[PDB]
């Protein structure tokens, strides 16, 4: 362990954690990494972690996931920081103001969050111009290993769901190496329950139809996220859909709606999704069992209570290709990164494995 790691763990982040709300603080983290202003990335990443997926090399397997950096304002930060790779979003069409203030909370004693933020979206437009300023530079940092996804949503009081997640596909898909459809967001009335097969279907052939007009320099890789609390029926039905229309990959999982029991945290009956450390083992089952669905054909990035190495290998052996993190972002500061990474290549040498791709579905042989 590094003395930054231990520094920003036991008594920056807690300090900062005490004189700032969940929003403001997150502002703030999103306005450092935009300027720069984070601790020098002292891990080199092995050529172990290397992952060839979706059309891309990826240095290492470790992702910031949707919702760190919403509206595209911190891609070249996050990269300083030691992601393998960015996702930016959701984005929605037009601009949204999201849901009415406070709509985040934060469990420190469950190493949790819980959200509500409702899709906030500077919107496509937006987003656009701020990729498109530095379309040349993503160009490079893509061949050299460090791809960017774009996640796309749709609008409170859009009348046409499919059209929406289209707009986003013509508009951001050019400027992306893969995008990615939520049947998953917890605050928006009408998404994760467009899981009637059928209407799956419609939406994500509409989404295909769409990529595929791209020229092709232009033309993404194409992921649909889903959420923790799918019924068996629901996962049977999305990996059914997900192999009749080629679909590249899944993103497993968004925050539950569960409330686990155990929660400490005074404000754990706030309505929102919930991160963290609550929602590892429940994300990593939804990987194993979409991994056994798919017959390990479709790659999975997978997200949820990512801490550690372990963490990470364990998500790896399940079926994942990729990980992604965000909530212990907000608990122990930009170290975390250097650290799973650093867990990650000891547990792979300390379980035989040559490198990241070898460890990929490993508990299912
Ligand atoms: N050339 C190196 C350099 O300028 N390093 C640097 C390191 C830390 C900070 N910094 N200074 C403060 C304070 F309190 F003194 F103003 C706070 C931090 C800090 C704290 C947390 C995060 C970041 C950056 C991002 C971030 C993202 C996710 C969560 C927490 C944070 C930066 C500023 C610069
Ligand atoms: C504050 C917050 C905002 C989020 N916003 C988005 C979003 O806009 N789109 C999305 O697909 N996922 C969003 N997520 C979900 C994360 O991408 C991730 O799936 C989930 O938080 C689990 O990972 P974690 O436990 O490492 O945070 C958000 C999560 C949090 C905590
Ligand atoms: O904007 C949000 O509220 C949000 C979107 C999403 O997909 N997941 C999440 O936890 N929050």
């Amino acid at each position: 362990a590094t003395g930054d790691e231990r520094f920003y763990a036991e008594h920056l982040m807690p300090t900062l954690q005490g004189l700032l709300d969940p929003e403001s603080a997150h502002r703030l983290a999103v306005r450092f990494t935009s300027l720069g202003l984070l601790p020098r990335a002292r891990f080199q990443d092995s050529d172990m972690l290397e992952v060839r997926v979706l059309g891309h090399k990826f240095r290492n397997p470790v992702g910031i996931a949707a919702g760190f950096d919403k509206h595209g304002e911190a891609v070249d930060g996050l990269y300083k920081m030691g992601f393998g790779f960015v996702e930016i979003g959701s984005v929605t069409p037009k601009p949204q103001e999201g849901n009415p203030r406070p709509r985040v909370f934060r469990l420190p004693e469950d190493q949790a969050v819980i959200n509500r933020y409702g899709f906030n979206s500077h919107g496509l437009s937006v987003v656009e111009h701020r990729l498109r300023a530095r379309q040349q530079k993503q160009a490079k940092l893509t061949e050299d290993g460090l791809p960017l996804g774009v996640n796309l949503g749709k609008n409170k009081t859009s009348v046409d769901a499919a059209e929406d997640y289209a707009e986003g596909v013509r508009v951001l898909g050019p400027l992306a190496d893969y995008l990615v459809v939520n049947v998953s967001s917890p605050n928006t009335a009408g998404l994760r329950s467009l899981q009637g097969k059928a209407e799956l279907r419609r939406l994500l052939t509409k989404v295909l139809q769409e990529r595929d007009g791209l020229r092709r320099v232009h033309r993404p890789a194409v992921l649909v996220k889903i959420a923790p609390d799918l019924t068996s029926q629901d996962k049977e039905d999305i990996a059914s859909v997900v192999k009749e229309l080629g679909i590249d990959g899944l993103i497993v999982t968004n925050t539950t709606v569960s409330r686990p029991a155990g929660l400490q945290g005074a404000l754990r009956s706030e309505t929102g999704g919930l991160s963290g450390k609550p929602l590892r083992d429940l994300s990593t089952q939804t990987i194993r069992e979409m991994y056994a669905l798919t017959q390990g054909r479709v790659p999975i990035i997978g997200v949820g209570g990512v801490s550690s190495g372990q963490d990470a290998l364990e998500k790896i052996r399940a079926g994942a290709s990729l990980v992604q993190l965000y909530t212990a972002l907000t608990f122990w500061g930009p170290p975390v990164v250097g650290k799973v990474k650093r867990e990650l290549e000891a547990l792979l040498k300390e379980q035989g494995f040559g490198g990241v791709t070898d460890a990929i579905g490993a508990d299912h042989r």
